[PDB]
């Protein structure tokens, strides 16, 4: 398997890395492991202006006031259990959001703050018949309402919820109240079932409390039952949110129609659907095991045909210390990170099942040392029925001595491992910033990107509507619109000249600058920076972008094009002249 | 005969040979790479807001940024490492911000920005380089754009006698201004000699024009040479003025009725010259012709005669003007007598011999051009290892090219820069690696592994958080031991230690509207065991590495229970390293 990509060669896969607490999404080439692009999401990007521009702040909504995010879990939309390459979704644990990235323009195009919850952690997508729902875990138990009268996690109105978002509209679809809490989640290959791990069945807030129970569980959701209750109007709402809320808690030991709780040791973490659709596999973490839930026993479980929820468990292999996550080669082997033992363990799922029935058999095939303390791992196409068994990435949390010293803060070590054969082979150590937790790979032919924007793209359609009210034709006009103490500058941009090279305003005016890059070539980006005003944005071919700032300083203020576009790029500049306040009405 | 055949593969467990410090371009950070692997080992936030470490959110970072903490953007170009006796000493890295007119200093032992200055009475810090000999006493910085003085909105005319820009000298060690020199025209790039007496800067806008045609009118602009000794003498004698409310000594380096200043000489050089690079043998200031297909070589040892009025014509210090190709922008050196220049139009690196160019300028028929290597595409800066020092080792060359086109997988309308690693150890340049990068790093600098020495854990006396230690002292707090909540009206100052896997303060209660400061001291002594702190749905995030104290301030504006958690995976029980803020309603 080609390991190195030389000058002029292309990578064979796209990799989409979470940015962790840095808040962006990163696009890598695999197997070179080089970063090809950064996609700002919850971070503020000085380069493109994401978080500064009107278009990006419109997408972020009120959450544009936050300059931080914490993302863990990127996933690609699917149709019939295969990537369709339309969208990538990712969580924000810090400010309780889900974001959608359009993979044709490689930008976040939608973002939602999940109502009535704290901390969106686990996230994964419906596989079949396609990604109708984005499933997302809120990790922390809170009071409802959370108005400061009740703080007790044991109150009957303290709980967290499972969250389903409509992938296409990026509006909430429903929420399910659960017992305990929620960690990671995955979905089956039928559309009926989803599952999530819980580690705080104790509803405690201290370390010892959260470890009290020998088993927590994975909670299984019957989405068909949830949808049926929603259509029937059998739901409630919380606070000011219209999201249908269904109650998936037990009451007096009796199960709800929406959930079943399978006892699983212990503070389990990863929750991974095998690529043959057979199992939800939960990583035992504090228990040295994984628990294998037979998806084809779930209908019987929900129909009272089983005596004990544990009856849906058909394997519980002992693997090593600190199992966190599992992935799949598509040849019937699973791969699990051992955080404490600092290894990846390769094991055969069907032999673990046979061992659980007492048939003594060694289901462990190999243990590979990684460096060090691995969290997530990802095999190429593992989340689809096309799992190809070629590449594996294990994302480790302590790199110690594997890279040059760079001070007290160390990079992470994401190691690329060749799994095309019987023996796992460590091939590359990839240092990364800010703790990517998880990543996802896609074949090159599964991603189709645009090189020039469409003029009707929804990303800036609101800006086009604003332009229309001013009588502006964005493709041709270079005009300064005045409206009280607001100034709206509309210009075209074409290397190496701004279409409006100077304009004059009053001190204190609120200035919006809208720029349309009227170029037709590829890779001809322009920028716009106003010196000493904290103003910066990108405009790529056929894109319209805009930004708003207050001209709070009298005098002459230069603006310039930031994106090197030309031999005369140093010279693509303009001037904003600000008349002093003492010369205008006080 | 000697071949170019260095290894570029750095396998698992092997370490890079050099550090690379890349500018973050319009994204605003500095990036630490390993060379020759070209992998990114660390990101150092400077002018960007970093969600991961909290740079731009924490009190320590906003203290360093001062009032400029209000800006969320920067635009970097030119990273340089401090020198002693013309060799890198590994103490500091400096970098410019063109967007908000700043210079930042990075401490290379902790890999953090530790000082920042907004340069007074200028717009757009672009060109930047360090004094070499006897050490980096001054940071020299170009303000690119001509502005009115004062810039109070009375005069906008850039031809006015009080419209100009200035050359800036910052005291490298105190990061206070040392002096400014008014110049004719504008300033592009700058470098310094190997004695401390002279510095020089290219000027592309000798015309003081605002339009593209106006800026290209003069057949020749110049490089302006500064007699720094003469500037220092005048400051010591008190022969200076000050501008506005800045105490910075200001010297007038303009020509007056054709009469030269004591501080400057203007050497005519074609055309809109751009790069300004000092050869590693200290013989030449080499100015790249850009619009002229040449480089101009200024003999540094003729400059004393120039300033003494011993030379008939300022062109007499020009001793070479090789013709190289289309669009020469920047030059670097292998220490063997060759220069390497980027040809932006021809899209090449041209290797040429400086002493042979000097002889050609006298009329000898000698071919000084050795090789032209195609690069991909449109190179700007380039950098050979240790080129800025008398130890230039002739091993590696990076050319930083602005259009990557088809050299990487497509990733939408925006494309990465192509930073290409070239083996120059032998007679033939050899292209060995294409490195995609984000946001146009413009330039980079390399250092031997043994020139950089970093701390593995923080010193408790570190100036970086000394103001926080002082705050703690005023509250009677011992940061190494204490877990306490101080109440001060509507202000709450929480102080806690942190150790995997538990915050030293796991709950605290405040009043809605209180201003909360959380100060955390990581009392681990194990390398690489960093913790984080995130307050859910409050926009609060920061890093605390071993023995560091970090603090962050936010308003508790939402009643109810609000979770905080450790963002840095630190322990098998990382998910459970959490606490609760309880906010009582008003
Ligand atoms: N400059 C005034 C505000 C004002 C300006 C212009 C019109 C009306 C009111 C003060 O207060
Ligand atoms: Cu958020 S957890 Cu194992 Cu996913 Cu990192
Ligand atoms: Cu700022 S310019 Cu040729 Cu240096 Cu990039
Ligand atoms: Cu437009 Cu550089
Ligand atoms: Cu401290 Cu994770
Ligand atoms: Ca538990
Ligand atoms: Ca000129
Ligand atoms: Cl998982
Ligand atoms: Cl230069
Ligand atoms: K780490
Ligand atoms: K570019
Ligand atoms: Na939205
Ligand atoms: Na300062």
């Amino acid at each position: 398997q080609k390991i190195h990509v030389g000058p002029g060669e292309l990578d064979d896969y796209y990799g989409f890395w979470s940015g962790g607490h840095q808040g962006e999404v990163r696009v890598l080439g695999v197997p070179s492991m080089r970063e090809l692009m950064r996609i700002p999401v919850f971070n503020v990007d000085s380069a493109t202006g994401w978080g500064l521009t009107n278009e990006s702040r419109h997408i972020m909504g009120d959450s544009a006031k936050f300059l931080n995010g914490d993302c863990h879990h990127p996933h690609i939309s699917m149709t019939d259990g295969k990537y369709d390459g339309k969208y990538l979704f990712i969580n924000d644990k810090a400010n309780s959001r889900v974001a959608r990235i359009r993979l044709d323009i490689m930008k976040c195009d939608k973002m939602i703050t999940v109502p009535n919850v704290q901390a969106i952690h686990g996230l994964r997508l419906q596989k079949v018949p396609h990604t109708k729902y984005v499933f997302a875990n809120a990790e922390f138990i809170i009071p409802h309402p959370n108005d400061g009268k009740v703080f007790d996690l044991q109150d009957e109105n303290s709980y967290t919820m499972y969250n389903a978002i409509d992938a296409e509209t990026m509006e909430m679809a429903f929420q399910v109240i659960v017992d305990g809490n929620l960690d990671n989640t995955d979905a089956d290959y039928t559309g009926r079932f989803a599952a999530a791990t819980c580690y705080n069945s104790e509803k405690a807030f201290d370390l010892g409390g959260m470890m009290r129970n020998e088993r927590d569980w994975v909670v299984v959701f019957d989405i068909h039952a949830v949808e049926a209750a929603v259509k029937a109007g059998d739901f409630i709402t919380l606070g000011d949110s219209k999201t249908p809320v269904l109650d998936g808690r037990k009451k007096d030991g009796k199960d709800s129609k929406f959930t079943r709780y399978v006892p699983v040791p212990k503070n389990p973490h990863g929750c991974n659907t095998s690529s043959d659709g057979k199992y939800f596999i939960a990583a035992g973490k504090l228990s040295p095991t994984c628990s294998m839930i037979a998806i084809d026993k779930l209908p019987d479980l929900f129909a009272g045909k089983l005596a004990d929820p544990r009856d849906v468990i058909v394997g519980e292999p002992e693997l090593g210390l600190g199992p966190l996550h599992t992935t799949f080669d598509g040849r019937g082997n699973a791969y699990t990170t051992l955080f404490i033992d600092s290894q990846v363990v390769k094991w055969n799922m069907e032999e673990a099942v046979r061992a659980y029935k007492g048939e003594k058999v060694n289901y462990i095939k190999q243990k590979l040392d990684v460096h060090y303390q691995p969290g997530h791992l990802h095999a190429s196409l593992c989340e689809t029925n096309e799992a190809d068994g070629k590449w594996l990435v294990a994302l480790s949390k302590f790199s110690k001595d594997r890279f040059l010293p760079v001070g007290p803060l160390h990079p992470e070590n994401d190691q690329l491992i060749d799994i095309s054969g019987d023996e796992m082979k460590l091939v590359h150590d990839g240092p990364t910033f800010a703790e990517p937790h998880d990543c996802i790979m896609a074949r090159r032919d599964q991603i189709k990107t645009k090189k020039i924007w469409d003029r009707n793209d929804p990303f800036f359609a609101p800006t086009v509507e604003m332009a229309k009210k001013d009588g502006i034709n964005l493709d041709t006009d270079n005009k300064v619109i005045r409206d009280g103490n607001k100034v709206r500058v509309y210009m075209t941009a074409m290397a190496p000249a701004f279409g409006v090279q100077e304009f004059t305003v009053k001190q204190g005016d609120e200035v919006t600058v809208t720029i349309t890059n009227i170029a037709q070539i590829e890779d001809v980006s322009h920028g716009f920076v106003v010196v000493n005003h904290g103003v910066s944005m990108e405009i790529s071919p056929q894109q319209t972008s805009s930004i708003t700032f207050v001209a709070d300083k009298p005098g002459l203020h230069w603006y310039y094009c930031s994106w090197f576009c030309h031999a005369l790029h140093m010279e693509m500049v303009g001037r904003m002249m600000v008349e002093p306040a003492w010369s205008h009405p006080q």
